[PDB]
Formats: structure tokens, sequence, C-alpha cells
């Protein structure tokens, strides 16, 4: 894929335009596109492993955020970075891979769930970092608070 | 749901550098997040009817960008905003409901398909418009200029 035929686009939406800025429509589209490219490069650090991103998520998320006891279903997903369908069972699943466990609830990493976070960390830490190079200082401190900002418009 | 939590995730990573930046993998969480809360205010305009993301973005991309005999079902994934296991079905979806059709191939949409677009594209692009409203120009026009960065750095 390419950026060649954001004009196309644009003119596209002029000629909608009977009787005036296609910006929006273009941005969100871009942070689309953005977000699958961003999925298939941070899946290539576990992938090989069998996981899903949702599975990623949660395994990451008790990682950083759990304290030892574990975290309750609801802050879970409080502190996890995916909210949706797609984890609509993906607790149920890593259950089943022994990867984490329950404590009645209350969830937490088993030895081997931290293993296989502590051995991927270092290659999703690269690609977290490779995949906002082409940025810089600033940049990605600009780019985290307009985010934070629009993101903050749509919760309330 | 809140940015409240914020500093929580990033003294978190501090926690895992024993021995220095978490900006990228917190810009990654507000951008899965933006994806996330995003999706749930542009469905707003076609959940009414009946049309999950997927379906919905076939059409509008049928609509501002298919030529009078249609689209070539590659040409036609280069010119949609999301492409991926999400839209693994859409099109056998679509015809289904009758808002598409063939020409072999070749997809356009039915005189409701674009019946459909033309009623709810008023409140897309008020959704579209509201939900990148908390910034403004030159930040929407910055914000299109990185994400266009980031994504060309993918796209490679
Ligand atoms: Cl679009
Ligand atoms: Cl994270």
């Amino acid at each position: 894929d390419t950026a060649a035929l954001l004009e196309r686009i644009r003119s596209d939406w002029a000629r909608l335009n009977h009787g005036p800025s296609a910006g929006p429509m273009l941005t969100l589209l871009l942070l689309e596109r953005l977000h699958a490219a961003l999925g298939r490069e941070i899946e290539r650090t576990y992938a090989a492993s069998g996981l899903n991103a949702a599975g990623w998520d949660l395994l990451l998320t008790l990682y950083r955020s759990a304290p030892p006891e574990g975290l309750r279903p609801t802050e879970l997903s409080a502190l996890a970075a995916i909210s949706g369908p797609s984890t609509s069972n993906r607790i149920v699943r890593l259950l089943e891979k022994g990867l984490i466990e329950r404590r009645e609830a209350s969830i937490r990493l088993t030895p081997q769930g931290r293993a296989l976070v502590t051995h991927l960390l270092p290659a999703h830490l690269a690609t977290t970092q490779r995949v906002l190079a082409p940025l810089s200082a600033q940049e990605q401190r600009t780019l985290e608070e307009l985010a934070g900002r629009m993101l903050a418009g749509l919760e309330q």
C-alpha cells in the first residue's frame, strides 16, 4: 500500500461537495490505516508464540500493572489498551493456556505467563520503538498530546 | 473511562526499568484507545441501520470513489479505510442486503445501497467533524501529517 491515492480520495470528496474541507475524513482514514499498520507490526513479536493482540494485551497489562495478588476484572480492563468484542473471551482463553490464573475474583500471570512476557517484552519494546522511529522527540510528544486530547473529548 | 491512570501506567513501566522513556508505549496505548473511542462514535450514525463498521466502510468507499461501472475488488480495498479480517465477508454480506451488486468482477452500489449512504452521510460527516472538534486547524493538519508519516514508514 501507499499514500499515493490520498489526493484521489480528497478530490473524490470534493465532487460530493456541489455547493468545504475533507481533512476530518482523511485524518480518520489515516488513523484507521495507522491502526491496522501498527497492528501487523506489533503482532510479529508474539504471533510465533500463538497469541493474538487481545491475548497479548491482557498478559502485558498484568505484567506491568498487576500487584502481587492480581487485578480485579474491572480495574484490569481500565489498565489495558484494548477494550471491546476482541476481548470477549481473552480471559477464558488465557486461563486455558495456563498463562493466567484465578484468585477468588482476581486475575494474574502464572509462572509461564510471566516467563513468556519476559522473553517477548524486549522484542515488543523494540517494535514499539521502531514503529514510532519515523517521528522524533516532540513529534511523538505532540502526537501523544493530540490523541490524548481527542480521546479525552470522547471519554465524556 | 478517563486519562487519570496514565501516570500510573507510566510509573508501572518505570518499575520495569531497573537500570528510559515510556512515551512510545503510552503513545500507542492512547492511539489504541482513540481507535476504539472513534469506533463507538462513528458507528452511531449507521448502527440503527443494521450495518457494522466493515459494511459501512465499503459502502461509503463505493459512494465517494467508485466510477459508474464500479471498483474491482482490488482497487476497492486500496481505496477503503478498513482492511483486514474484519472485511473477510463484507462483500458477500452486502450483496445479500442488496446494497451492492456484481458486474462480471466489479462491485458498485445498488439504488438502495446509495440511498442509504445519501441519508446517513450527513450524520457521518457531522460525527467525523465533532470527533475532531477538540483539536483545531493546524492541530488536525499536523495530526494528519504525523499519522501519514508514521503510516508511510510502515507501508514499505
Ligand atoms: Cl472514508
Ligand atoms: Cl501497554
